[PDB]
RNA sequence: GCUCAACGGAUAAAAGGUACUCCGGGGAUAACAGGCUGAUACCGCCCAAGAGUUCAUAUCGACGGCGGUGUUUGGCACCUC
């Protein structure tokens, strides 16, 4: 409705994903090695007109 | 006269590979899976300094605490060689 200026905004970049220390053991490899996917990279803030 | 030190000392005198392998056995001993547990992982809850212009609990919520699930990373090796 009315006009009102000088707003202020608190905001926040999403945090970058963990990785995590897993090892792959399978049927016949009890020595498989070092099975363990990385995170995912974090949110981003946009702004549009 | 022995660092025969692997110290009740198998010979005075001896290192490795096998995915080209083979035999006898073991779940006495691994891995997958089941089972037990729940550190860790996930979820929830407790208090609330603070941010939220005046207001902790609209939404977040720092230092810590308490549980659930069996669900990732884990530990044991009870079943199956």
């Amino acid at each position: 409705m009315k006009f009102v200026d000088e707003a202020s905004i608190l905001v926040v970049a999403g945090d970058g994903g963990n990785g995590c220390v897993s090892f792959r053991r399978e049927k016949y490899i009890p020595k498989g090695g070092p099975d363990g996917g990385d995170g995912g990279d974090g949110g981003d803030v946009w702004m549009e007109a």
